[PDB]
């Protein structure tokens, strides 16, 4: 697959991007989320 985000950093902090799982998962799927 491809590491993709609609929103990354912006609305994408360890604490989004360790809490918000769908962050992680979906909006910043580029690292914060998985990368």
């Amino acid at each position: 697959r491809s590491c993709i985000d609609t929103i990354p950093k912006s609305r994408c902090t360890a604490f989004q991007c360790k809490h918000s799982m769908k962050y992680r998962l979906s909006f910043c799927r580029k690292t914060c989320g998985t990368c």
